């Protein structure tokens, strides 16, 4: 019912598959298209790489996970860098405040799924608050169809469509793929899940992805 410990031991090495070390391609794919804009929320960042890439382009940005492992790693990672644009803090992404009016960007890269159903309404209305007027909102999450009923709360298109609609003026949903690389023998075989092979060592799962702003 809580993942709060199996993120902060994954994180910790006791690395994930879904840190990839760069942005999560359905999300470059947005960003090379113009479509990330000014001050940027990162909500649920893990090890942030969409959050140092964006800091890289000259976005000011502000990463918040759940997990202090994983604020850490984005720290870490942007002071190897020499990152002065990129901010991380621990907080519930489900029930924060202090950033009134902020961003004009919110990225939410697989966050989604990994609170439970209920905690929704807290979530969207806390990303809503620390929206700048005309802010985009941008989701990446696992498809239903793919991830069944259990720890992660995969959504079905019309399930993502009511959830955000009473937030958010929605732009798009469409299918798309979540990358991973995942270990070998990963969910068994025969594979309990439909994992796709992809090139450069990847592995991907069904997903949504999602873009909608205020208006
Ligand atoms: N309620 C919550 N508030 C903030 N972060 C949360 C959270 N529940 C889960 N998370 C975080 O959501 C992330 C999902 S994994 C994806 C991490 C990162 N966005 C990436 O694309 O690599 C984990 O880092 C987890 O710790
Ligand atoms: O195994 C995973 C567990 C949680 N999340 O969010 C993922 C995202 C992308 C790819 C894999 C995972
Ligand atoms: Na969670
Ligand atoms: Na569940
Ligand atoms: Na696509």
């Amino acid at each position: 019912e809580s993942l709060d410990l199996e993120f902060e031991s994954a994180y910790r090495g006791e690395r994930p598959p879904w840190s990839i070390g760069e942005p999560q391609p359905e999300l470059a794919a947005l960003i090379v298209q113009g479509k990330f804009r000014g001050d940027v929320l990162d909500v649920g960042c893990g090890e942030a790489a969409i959050s140092l890439a964006l800091a890289e382009r000259g976005h000011t940005t502000v990463g918040l996970d759940l997990s202090p492992a994983a604020v850490e790693l984005a720290r870490h990672e942007a002071a190897k860098r020499g990152l002065a644009n990129a901010s991380f803090e621990v907080a519930d992404a489900s029930s924060f405040t202090g950033y009134d009016g902020r961003f004009d960007t919110i990225v939410d890269s697989t966050l989604f799924h990994s609170m439970p159903v209920e905690s929704r309404e807290g979530y969207l209305q806390s990303i809503v608050r620390a929206a700048a007027p005309g802010a985009s909102y941008f989701v990446l999450v696992f498809d239903r169809a793919a991830i069944p009923e259990g720890p992660i709360n995969a959504v079905t298109e019309d399930e993502l469509r009511a959830a955000v609609s009473k937030y958010w003026i929605i732009d798009e949903i469409k299918p798309a793929r979540l990358y991973a690389r995942f270990p070998a023998g990963f969910a068994g075989m025969p594979a309990l899940l439909d994992i796709r092979e992809e090139p450069n060592g990847l592995q991907s799962i069904g997903g949504w992805l999602l873009s909608a702003h205020l208006g």
